[PDB]
This record gives structure tokens, sequence and C-alpha cells, in this order.
């Protein structure tokens, strides 16, 4: 037994395991319990702190993902099944894991918080894209990863009820986000310099803490990659919220007819169904048929969210904030394989111009008529009206613009120009190993495993210049976490990233190429989502 | 060392394996290859006899289920596992099973010949519910089942063509039934007494081989359960048929952008596409939103099926033939759950007044609105027309009508009324160990447990009282495949089981109970269906 395996922390000791990089070797504490399992009674109710437990607890393996909604459709599909959870499903889920260099550092290392993504519907802090310990071991840092509740256990919310107040999501990353705060010191990890960053889903829930007080003093640095809390999906109304929550348990048979009236026996009788009667449903209380939107999604309960993101960005402060945002080129092409009449990735998804209005209409849902008709003028190449490769490319950057880059522009603009330093970037590598089909380009998702460094694993056929463009996108965003800047603080020989700033609205490119700075995130397409549509609704 | 787990057959020797049973030991032949793979550019063709082997084949385990879809509505749910596949998918499946008695019979012995169903897009011979060690324990009979191509890999029909000339699943259970005739002999079974017995999409199949003549030969006794040939959901036409397979080629890319669209050059497109491509997208040539409604079913090609199946049985003569045909009482309820609105297992399905009317559209599609409108009066409870629980059941009886019931009951009526002597049953037993809701009453599907001597299995939680009725139902069948008549050829004092006329349209209802004989098989409801609807779609 080596001696770095063995940590103590403030709930007792743990034994890790040490695995093997290409080039050296680290050291990992996964399936750390940091609360009490929500099982039972504590079902839909906020996370508690672990209780002290005696003896070592073996943290050696990963835990158990969080009940969720299993894709099927494409079943043995590499592209989806990635994705899917690679443990067993249970509600006791609650477990975060930490990676850390070997030798452990001496001195206070900066800490990388990684929350996964998933539509609030799914994902977990064990998949094989998310594994740290490339990232740790060539730019020996500190990252830390938890699983927080999806689906219904995780932001199903009755508003006013103490027995679903909503958001209990958000509370298991808050939970988590605190444990680092006071045990990350026993990992050689500085809790004065932690840096959150997440994806989708993920990315919206580290803008969520931003503008939550509370979670506010437990980190310094914010990474938000294809996601923002202002987007049209992250949240919803409390109203709406009411209506998904009542129509699941309806569904369910709750309350037994029919006796009940009250969110206490509406939530009782839920607290009894097994946790797959749930799940079975959850797309079941959709009002529409849509892409790109979720049941159960954080909630705008005025604890939480005092207020609309949209309204807690324009009205805050973030002097003193290092933000790095960014999209992939083609955003939209992924969700459009799930609904969007016409498309299949098996073949070319050439659309008709009559698909192509269809699909207006679950890309963008709820919108009159007129809107819908003000998006397929700015959408149409009037030149080419009835191109199927360039009406396909359309509806992908419709879907893109209104649920990704479009809310990730008007995020980063107002940041910037409130204090806070923001650095910009779009990610235009497809990987040689992407298993979808061309025509969806850089799809989400698809730049994780660079961050990661996934690359460097030998037992996966990547490229050679692949792989050097994976050291340097974990360069930039170890840069980040360490100085609150991606440019190498000596380094005079490489292209300089610029801030993001309201004005010049600076970004770089990624790819195997050099940096190359551009300008205007999708300007004059945002333009028509952030300023025109807005008023085109407030007059029906 | 056994010598009668050794057998000799035209292809080979075999090694089988000896199964257990409360009342005592079975030989069994799992496994055993009838026909050459239909794989690469056998894909589509008709079988291929297997050739002889060197060596010997072990006949000891279940082979693989061919390709079909998994049902993914109710994941982890006892109701629907069952039926998913229990082995590994693959094209190499055609594969068939002998159950024989041991000491082997020195007589020639009935031999029964199970066909599976499941829409004729999924099932297997090998799962749990098929088991073949309890009748032929307890009767003394051979049981034969085998596996035959389903979806697109067993009914794909571009008619005209001979790379795809469509019914090759059906031609895999005639190769079965020629196996049969050619060695059951080598197990104890008697080639001029095989009865043929099958469910829903089998009981389909099974009356498909009366009226193809080349299937006729190769079996003397049939007995259909929940099904019929001449069902609105058993055949297509060739124009039907034709433009499913086309846009199931479109789907996955066939013909690729600029290529002729000839038969030829579409199916060799097809004979590329992996398996599982095929599969994803078989749902997604359906013309309407339906219930009871798949894909890729038998064709009337004049090859098989020289003309459709109601015109062959009107034309047909049917002098020497024992026919046993049946249904369960809530025939339609299982259907419901897949697709008609405000229809979930977890509640009570009180659906409204305006869901039934919905409802009507998706489980009697391709009808006209004033033909909705005749289906609405003759199910609908004037006296309480918005009573939930009556317009669920009502629902229910137009599924099972429409689909089962009056198919089977006027198949039943000509087949009596010209030659055939024909027993009727309706099975009204509920199983104590069944995991579907209670307003399903008798689901189909659920009297084959039954059938099989499923409830003798001392690790199942039967009652006692389910398994005599097991050993009644095991006693009915046998003596129908031996005698070509249910009733005990020695007691006479048990109720007697009359045949079914024409006239006195009479049957008895299996349950605890002892036997009791009714008449009319939905004869009122069935009057709708059979006689006036045709009528009423004539004229439009
Ligand atoms: N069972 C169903 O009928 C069903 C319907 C919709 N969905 C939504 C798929 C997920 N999705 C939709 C739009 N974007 C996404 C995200 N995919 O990762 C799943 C299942
Ligand atoms: N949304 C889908 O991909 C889909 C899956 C399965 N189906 C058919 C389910 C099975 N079924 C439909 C109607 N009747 C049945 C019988 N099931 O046993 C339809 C659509």
């Amino acid at each position: 037994e080596d001696a770095e395996l063995l940590v103590t922390v403030r709930g007792g000791r743990l034994r890790g395991i040490r695995l093997k990089t290409p080039g050296g070797p680290v050291s990992a504490f996964l399936g750390i319990p940091f609360a009490e399992p929500p099982m039972g009674p504590r079902r839909f109710l906020p996370p508690e702190p672990k209780q002290p437990w005696s003896g070592v607890v073996d943290a050696t393996t990963f835990q158990s993902v969080c009940y969720q909604y299993v894709d099927t459709l494409y079943p043995g599909f590499e592209g989806t099944e990635m994705w899917n959870p690679n443990r067993e499903l249970s509600e006791d889920c609650l477990y975060l894991n930490v990676w850390t260099p070997y030798p452990r550092p001496t001195s206070p290392t900066p800490v990388l918080v990684w929350i996964y993504g998933g539509g609030f519907y799914s994902g977990a802090s064990s998949l094989d894209v998310y594994d740290g310990r490339f990232l740790v071991q060539a730019e020996r840092t500190v990252l830390v990863s938890m699983n927080y509740r999806v689906g219904a256990f995780g932001f199903l919310a009755l508003p006013g009820s103490r027995e679903a107040p909503g958001n209990v999501g958000l509370l298991d990353q808050r939970l988590a986000l605190q444990w680092v705060q006071e045990n990350v010191a026993a990992f050689g990890g500085d809790p004065t310099s932690v840096t959150l960053f997440g994806e989708s889903a993920g990315a919206a829930s580290v803008g969520m803490h931003l503008l939550s007080p509370p979670s506010r003093g437990l980190f310094h640095r914010a990474v938000l990659q294809s996601g923002a809390p202002n987007g049209p999906w992250a949240t919803v109304g409390m109203g709406e919220a009411r209506r998904r929550a009542t129509q699941l348990a309806h569904l369910v048979g709750c309350p037994p007819g029919g006796t009940g009236g009250n969110d206490t026996e509406l939530v009782a009788c839920l607290r009894t169904r097994p946790a797959q009667v749930l799940v079975n449903h959850e797309w079941h209380v959709l009002p529409q048929e849509s892409v790109f939107r979720f049941s159960f999604v954080p909630v705008v309960d005025g604890d939480f969210l005092s207020d609309t993101p949209e309204a807690l960005i324009n009205a805050g402060d973030f002097h003193g904030l290092q933000v790095l945002v960014g999209v992939v080129k083609d955003e939209g092409s992924y969700f459009l394989v799930y609904g969007a009449p016409g498309f299949s990735k098996d073949n070319e998804s050439l659309i008709s111009r009559a698909e192509f209005l269809a699909g207006v209409r679950v890309g963008v849902p709820q919108v009159s008529d007129l809107a819908a008709e003000a998006v397929v003028l700015h959408y149409t190449d009037w030149l080419h009206p009835e191109d199927p490769a360039r009406l396909r490319e359309a509806l992908s950057d419709v879907v893109g613009d209104h649920n990704v880059v479009c809310p990730v522009a008007q995020l980063a603009g107002r940041l910037a120009a409130q204090g806070a330093r923001v650095y910009a970037y779009v990610f235009e590598h497809r990987a040689s190993t992407l298993s979808w089909p061309l025509w969806m380009g850089v799809p989400h998702g698809y730049e994780i495993e660079f961050i990661f460094g996934i690359p460097l694993d030998p037992s996966r056929n990547y490229t050679a210049e692949e792989k050097i463009f994976a050291q340097r996108l974990m360069r930039y965003w170890a840069n980040f976490a360490r100085t609150g800047d991606p440019n190498e603080p000596r380094d005079p020989k490489a292209p300089q990233w610029p801030p993001y700033t309201a004005g010049a609205q600076q970004y770089v490119s990624l790819d195997l190429r050099p940096l190359e700075v551009r300008r205007g995130l999708r300007a004059q397409a945002c333009a028509f989502w952030n300023r025109f549509l807005p008023k085109l609704l407030s007059a029906t």
C-alpha cells in the first residue's frame, strides 16, 4: 500500500486508487459520499450533509448513476450510447470524485469542478469522456466532479410547499461545492482558486451559481461550454412547474381517485411510487412536440433564483470575475434527429421546404404564426429557397442560435460590459473518430473529449495532430484556472487570445490551425433573437 | 452416459440435453440448424436447406434470436420484458428446437409445432413461456418450435423481383415443417399426425399455411389462438409493400444520391447496411398514427398467397380438417397503452369522451369520418355516454373486436360451414401473478403460460388451483393433437365441448370453473364489422 492513497477528510478516511496515464501515474478518489442518500422520505428534498463514518470508505470505483431516462433512439450506436449511464441506476447516487497528481502537490493547487450536462434529465460523472486522469497528469491540477439528481428526482417543483421546493439538483451541486471548500486541501487543492466549468445543462448550472448569492462565495472563475442560464430551455415558470408536476402525478396514479387535493398528499403519493415508474412518464408532460425542451428543469422560485436569469444578469455586478464562454460550430445538428421531420442520421437529411416549415415550429416552440414567419425570413436563402442542403443547414442554425449561441452571446456581452473579463471561442474541429454523419459537422458535446485529453488514451484511434490539439486545449483551460487568463503568462511566440468586449466582440477559433481572432458571435443572426423577437411577441 | 441424448438426422448427429420437471425428466434438442444462415447476399431471400455437417452439433442450448425491435416502453417491467429477446440478436437465427419424453416413445407420437407471435416484427422460440418441458412430460407428446425471420429481414417485399420476393419469414416456417416431415421420427414423432398451433401473428401464420397448397400437406390439424389470417393487420397489398420498402431504403440512404431506383440496385444497397440500422427505422414507415398495425407483414403476392386470405377462405374446401380457435376476454386492452390517448398502465386510464373519439381513429385506422361515426354508435352506451370506466372498456372492445375477435369469428364460421370440424373457446382467467394493471382484465398473450404448463414450475408463485387448471388445458390441447377432438375419450362425467357451427355458434369458457357452453362470439358486435362496415366503405 502506498502512503498517498489514504486520505482523511472531515467525514472519515478514504482509500483511493492509482490510475495510469501514458506519461505518469495519478491518484484518484472515486465515489466519495458527500450527502445522505435521498431515498424514501427524503425524495424531492434538499440534500443533507453526509454523516461522519467509521472505518475506511472504499473510493476505488465510481458509484451509482442517478435515476434517469436512457436514450433508446439508436441502440448500439456509439454516438448516443457514450452518454448513457455506465453504472447501475439508483437514487443513492450523491457521490463525487477527486483526481490529484502523483506525487501529491506540496503547494496549494487550483481546483477544477466539473458539472456534467444532459438537459437536466440525464448525465453522470462516471462517463469515459469525463475521465480527469489526463488533465490532472498533464497540467498538475486538481479535478473534482460530482453527481447531482436529474429529472423529476432533482427538479420536480411544487412551488410553495416544503416537500418539493424545486432546484434540489442545483442544491446537490452547491453541497458538493461546500465539500470542496472543506476538504480539497487534503488532496493538495487550493480552496481559494476554484474554477467551475460545465457543458450544456452543466454550463447553465454554472451560470445559475453565478446568479445565486450563497453559491457565489464557493468559486472564483467560471467556464460555460455550449450553454447559458438565460437559455429558453434552462428555466421554467412557477405555474408551469406546478402543471408538469401535477400531470406526472396523474400519469402514475396520484392522487388516488379521488381523495387528496393538496401538495402534501400529492408528494406523499409520488414518494411511494418506484423510481422507474416516474422515469417512464417524464417525457409525457411536455406541452408541445419539440426538440431542445425538457420536462423538469430549474425553476424561478425566488429562493435559489430571486428573479429570472435574464433579469439577474442585467442588474448584477461582475467585477473581479473571469469567465470563459464558447460554442461549437454546429450546435443544432445533434438535436434535429430527435423529432424534426425528415431528419435521419442514416441519410443526408435532404429536407423539403414543407418539412423545413414544420421543423421551425418544432425547433422554436411556443411562438405565434407571425414570429415563425419572421424566423423563416431571416434563415431562408431567397436565391435558393428550395435547396435541401441549405434548408438543412438553416434549420440546424435556427435551433443552434435560438437555444445556445445567442443566449451565450447575450450573456457574454452583459458580463464583459459589467466588470467581468470574458474570453470567447468557437470549436470548429470535427474529431476523426466521430461516429455521427458528416452533415452534422461539429455537433453539440464533442469538444469535451479534447478538453479532457481523451485523445491521449492510446487505446483510441486518434491522430497525432489531434493529440497535440488536445494538449493545447488542456493548456488553455488550465491557464485560465490558475491565472484567469487562457494565454500563457510568459509565451510570446504563440498568438494571443484577446478578451471579449461588448463593442469589438472578439473571439478565437479552436482548430488544428493556430489561433485566429474573429469578430461577432453571429451578431447579425442573434440581433433577431435578442432584440426584435422579444418585441414581436409583446405585440401579439 | 445416456444414449437417448445422441440422435442422428439427415444432416448429421446431435447431442441433446435432459431437462428436469417436477414429474420426470425430458430430453431436449435445442438449437438444431434447419437452414443455411441468411446473411450477406442471402438477406431477404428464401431459405436454403441446411447442408449436412460432419461431427456432432451441440444441441444443449437455445441459439440466437432473429434481429428485431426491442420494446422499451416500460423498461424493467415484467409484463413487457417477458417478450423481449433472451439471447443474442443475429441474422444467424434459423434454428428449431425439439422436446421429447424420456424414455423415448417406442411408438409414433403426435407432434405439436409451435409458431410464436409478435406482430411479424419480434418474437423468439426461446422465451421462458414457450418452454415445452411441461407439456411433453405431462402428455407424452413431441413439441417442436422454430425461429423465423421477422421484420424487414423476413417480410420486406418488392413484388416482382427475385431479390426481395416477400413472405420469406413464412418460407422459414415451411422449411421447418418439411424438416419435421423428414426427421421427427428420429425423436419418436409421427409425421402423419402433426398439429400446428400458434398465437397472434403465429396464429395468422398457421392460418396462412392452411391457404397455401405447398404448406397444406405438411400438417393435419391447426390451432389459432387470438389471431387469424384474415385480420386487418396480417396482410398488406403489393403497392403498399413497395412503398414501405422504398421509404425504409430512403431512411437508410438507399439508393445513394444520384443512383437508379430499380429493385436490383435498391436491394443491393439494403444488403450492405448493418442489421441494426434497418431495425431503427422500422416503425417510421407506417402511414398513420395507429395501434395494432405493423410495418412489414405478409403480402398477397400471388405465390404463397394466390389471393387475399378473405377470398381463399370463402372459396376453399376444408373437409377432413380439425381446427381449434379461440380468444381471450380482453383482447384489446394490451394494445391501448401503446398509443391511445389518455392510456397508461400506471393509472386507471379513465379516459374522457374526447379522448375516446381520438382513440377510435387510432384503434381503427384508414377509415372515413362516417365509418368512425358508426363505430362510435355501436360502442357508446348512450345511457352513460361519458362514463370514463365504460369508455375505457368500449375502446378496449373496439380494438379487440376489429383486430382479433371478429376476424376469428368469421374464420370459424366459414371453416365449419365448409367441412372443417371447429372448436371454439374464450379464455377468461386472469393469472394471479399477472403484473399488468387490473383494468386490462385478461390481456392478449397471457393464456400461453397455461397451455405450456408454466404454473407447474416450482420457482413460480402460482396458486394450487391454477396448476390443476394448467393440467386441464394441456389435456385439452393434447387430446386435440392426438384425436382431433379436445374432449376426453374415456371420461363422460366432465361436461362436453361441443363443436362450433355457423348456426348454433357454440363455444366454451376456460377458467377455474368447469366448462360452460355459451353461444355467440360477439355476434351482435361482429355483425357490424363483418357485414355492415364493408358496405359502408364501398359507398365511401
Ligand atoms: N419516448 C419518447 O417518445 C421520447 C420523446 C422525446 N424524447 C426526447 C429526446 C431528447 N431530446 C429531444 C430534443 N433534444 C434532445 C436531447 N438529446 O440529447 C425522448 C423520448
Ligand atoms: N415511437 C416509436 O419509435 C415507436 C415504437 C414502437 N411502436 C409500436 C409499439 C408496439 N405496438 C404499436 C401498436 N401495437 C403495438 C403492439 N405492441 O405489442 C410505435 C412507435
